[PDB]
């Protein structure tokens, strides 16, 4: 059993180099188990994905909804066929371009949102320096904040002035560093900072942002905090974790010294002392959980802010001095809008409670109790697999539903050929099952893809097994009857609870697989004298046979004759017996899944080899 | 009646001067009427949208569907309310982040394609 | 671009701005929503006011403007606005308002007009 | 008057008064009252209190999803069916809240109850 295939891969040849170097010289040098050891440890981190991956791909295998990962940037897809969709880490393939690109333009979405009446920092843009008292007018005064039009990644960007020098000198230093020589001045706002999540306009996490900091509640200086934290086994380094290690930078110690304490200094009445200004967890912040003590009317504006911006899922700042009270009293502002946010720290507060997130965003996905589950019919067998997954295609057709259907000719799409020389293994399956127009899956699974690779799906709504014989063996590990009973079982066994196992009663290896099967078990025949069909219809039913010249299905105490068994081409006017077993049971497992005898008839009418 | 507001404004400015020049010395020079007509031309280019955008505008004019412009990235909204769409030259509010990263991407799309 | 494909140069034209207006708006429909606009020299705030209540009892969102304030619903948007173009646009462009009730003072209609 | 039911509440069993018909032991008003929680459908629920031994006795020969609700938070019974399953209801910090599984949803504070 392995969890990752490198990783399984190379711990499997690793194991027997080991027992041979033992076998050899009686020990194993440890540098190479080491180095061994480190390996896989690389392997294992190698392919691995963005927590938020993980957490959502757990919810959605918690809900038995399939997944697979593509290869082209890292995207996920759920469900199969009409009803797949796919996330990268949070955008899924619903977010918008014209979305994401504004949220990106600072001063577009602060225009967008003025001209909505949201509240924004008021600001104002300047080119000369005579002008800046002006605009100093227009704001209200002090404190302010300088920065320039075209600069990404904070560029020449103060935090806090608040007299005449100060501000001279950062609006130089961002002159310098601006592009176009112009600088906007806009009003600094005092409070505290929040951090909500919105997905599909609804409000589902708040948080609140808390500078990194220490408190001497303990009696006791940063000398020994620096070590008190560090047994907390949350720290660590990397973007997977919220608390990191307190990285004592020069800068850092710098903002701590003009905080206006000392190394030694005990905090006044016992009140945090913060070691940075930027309120980021990455840095070491905390988060507090506010999610229940929120105004309605917040809620209602940020949901309106997020359907204005038009993202599915968002993440705003807020920068406000209570959030349980309307933007409008107290001087709240919205600050700015994230287009693809992660929640990691939603997910562990570590002030609060949790927040399932990506039970929200699974549901976003999928609305109801419904999964991207299409019909799939697997057909397996020693003989006439072919005939019979042609079959139950063009009798699928004639309904109004798109079938993708792969067999050893090739793979079709609906009418369309897709692959000429294509195998039958779980290739096929994932070329059929990728497709976006694909409503009905039939699948001929040969036992070579199932040896080589096992089955391309977790579970299948029909399973049909035509007969099992011994005409060929000694490939691989398969010399026995039993041992192909056996391997052919798997299509039998892997069907859900609510799905359907179309057996052979005639053979009685075949008609064995009646136990070990979840679901209802439908039975075909030719002799319609057989103890085992007439026993499952008495108490039952769901059967199929040929009982004088017609093709006949057994609903329990009722006949309904479908054909005349010599209308049908491929049956050569009944002088082909074999040929009829397939179209047994190729309308037995098309009526299992409620389809009409008319519908029925009028394939097998038109069918042709 | 005027086409562009700021070209509708500056002819009006523009006419009353030529009239008073007139009134003032008989004649208008030739220089300043071109640099007046010029000036008209570059407005009327600078407040112009992008071909597919005056295309598909007309084509909305002629259903009678209402349309606006809006002030962030020169996207034009149709309709009102619940109702609304956005497009900005060909991408509307429906085209999605991954499929336009991805059609960016040459080597994914063929590996998708594949 | 399918500036392209509107002029061939040889062959016929295409219909693209229609398709992509078709695409948006899928039937004979257009972007409109209902819109009630209310005129008068004395009781304009009172009969806006017993609209928008009155639409309310119905399961449907209004957003109506007035002296007093602009209103979304039940919270209040705006509490210092006025009754012209402006807080017109700032109804129709909300993307969950689905009956709009506007109060039209004379000095809009002179001013910027509706 | 049924022969089944979506959701089916047993509150509690206490011997308060007796004599009546052939219920002359607490354990038979205990089989008594079990009928409306085997008459539950295999999609349906049966809401239990886990502090009543009686009531909690209940779990088995019962179809379908069993939830728990207690007043004591510190329920090893109820702790023990959230760790596995979930859908149980507490009372835990002047709070209403449910548990579904690992996840704990607040409703009221217990205080704007009247």
């Amino acid at each position: 059993e392995y969890e990752n295939e490198q990783a399984g891969r190379y711990a499997a040849r690793a194991a027997v180099r080991l027992c041979q170097s033992i076998v050899d010289t009686g020990t194993y040098p440890a540098t190479e188990l080491q180095q061994d050891l480190e390996d896989l440890k690389e392997l294992k981190n190698q392919a691995s994905l963005g927590p938020s991956t993980e957490a959502i791909v757990k919810e959605a295998e918690a809900r038995g909804i399939p997944w697979t990962q593509l290869g082209a940037r890292f995207m996920i897809q759920f469900g199969y066929g009409v009803n797949q969709k796919k996330i990268q880490a949070t955008l899924s393939n619903q977010t918008g371009i014209l979305g994401v690109e504004l949220a990106c333009d600072k001063e577009g979405t602060k225009r967008i949102l003025k001209d909505a009446g949201v509240p924004v920092p008021r600001g104002t843009v300047a080119r000369y320096f005579d002008e800046l008292q002006d605009a100093i007018e227009y704001v209200g005064g002090y404190p302010i904040v300088i920065k320039p039009l075209d600069g990404n990644h904070g560029r020449g960007i103060t935090i806090d002035v608040k007299n005449w020098q100060e501000a001279e000198e950062a609006y130089d230093l961002a002159r310098k560093a601006s592009k176009t020589k112009t600088v906007i001045v806009e009003r600094y706002y005092t409070g505290k900072d929040h951090r909500v999540l919105v997905v599909n306009g609804k409000v589902v996490a708040v948080a609140e942002r808390v500078p990194a900091h220490v408190v001497g509640n303990g009696k006791s200086t940063i000398a020994e905090l620096i070590e008190e934290t560090n047994r907390d086994p949350q720290r660590g380094d990397g973007h997977d974790n919220i608390l990191t290690r307190i990285t004592v930078d020069k800068s850092a110690l710098d903002i701590l010294g003009k905080q206006g304490y000392s190394i030694d200094s005990i905090p006044l009445k016992g009140k945090k002392c913060f070691l940075r200004a930027t309120a980021n967890l990455s840095t070491g912040g905390i988060a507090v959980d506010r999610t229940d003590e929120i105004h309605p009317e917040n809620v209602w504006l940020l949901s309106r802010v997020a359907k204005i911006i038009g993202l599915d899922i968002a993440g705003i700042d807020v920068v406000t001095e209570d959030i349980s009270q309307p933007l409008r009293e107290v001087e709240g502002v919205i600050v700015e809008v994230n287009a693809a946010p992660g929640f990691r720290m939603h997910v562990a507060p570590s002030r609060g409670l949790a927040r399932n997130v990506a039970g929200a965003v699974m549901d976003m996905l999928f609305p109801g109790s419904k999964n991207g589950r299409i019909p799939i019919l697997s057909v397996t067998g020693t003989n006439g697999k072919t005939t019979t997954t042609r079959l139950l295609a063009h009798i699928i057709k004639q309904t109004g539903k798109v079938v993708g259907y792969t067999t050893t000719d090739g793979t079709y799409i609906g009418e369309y050929l897709a692959e000429t020389g294509d195998n039958t293994g779980p290739q096929s399956a994932h070329l059929i099952l990728s497709d976006p127009t694909v409503e009905v899956a039939v699948l001929e699974t040969a036992r070579g893809g199932i040896l080589r690779s096992g089955l391309g799906f977790s579970s299948c709504e029909v399973g049909i097994v035509l007969n099992v014989t011994a005409d060929h063996l000694g490939i691989g590990d398969i010399d026995t009857i039993e041992q192909l009973a056996k391997l052919k079982s798997v299509v039998a066994e892997s069907v859900m609870p609510k799905g359907y196992a179309v057996l052979n009663a005639e053979d009685p290896l075949v008609a064995a697989m009646a136990d070990r099967v979840k679901g209802q078990v439908a039975y075909f025949s030719m002799d319609p004298n057989n103890e085992l069909l007439l026993r499952h219809t008495e108490a039952g039913g769901l059967a199929a046979i040929y009982e004088n010249g017609y093709i006949s299905i057994l609903k329990g105490d009722w006949t309904l004759r479908i054909e005349k068994a010599v209308n049908v081409p491929i049956t050569m006017a009944g002088k082909a017996p074999f040929m009829i077993a397939n179209a047994l049971a190729a309308c037995l497992a098309v009526f299992t899944q409620g389809v009409k005898i008319e519908h029925i008839r009028k394939g097998l009418s038109t069918f042709v080899a």
